[PDB]
């Protein structure tokens, strides 16, 4: 059971943007809207 | 900037289901699919 990113439709929402205060996907951080934001892992990252 | 629940379309995704490993909304925990799950707050809850 996963949430998928609205923009990156094949990516799982697995991180949290601490700057915007919104869960996001890895590609949103690598290339996308949160590229310069501080992020945290969601538990799924280290399970 | 917020993610909204797919089922509870007026609710913000502001909690994390630790049991299912998926971000969710409060109503999913109070009444919905994650009612018997263990949950955690997302940072937005205590900002
Ligand atoms: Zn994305
Ligand atoms: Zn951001
Ligand atoms: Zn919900
Ligand atoms: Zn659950």
């Amino acid at each position: 059971q996963h949430l998928m990113c609205e923009e990156h439709e094949e990516e799982k929402i697995n991180i949290y943007c601490l700057s915007c205060e919104v869960p996001t996907c890895s590609l949103c951080k690598v290339f996308g809207a949160h590229k310069d934001c501080e992020v945290a892992p969601l538990p799924t990252i280290y399970k």
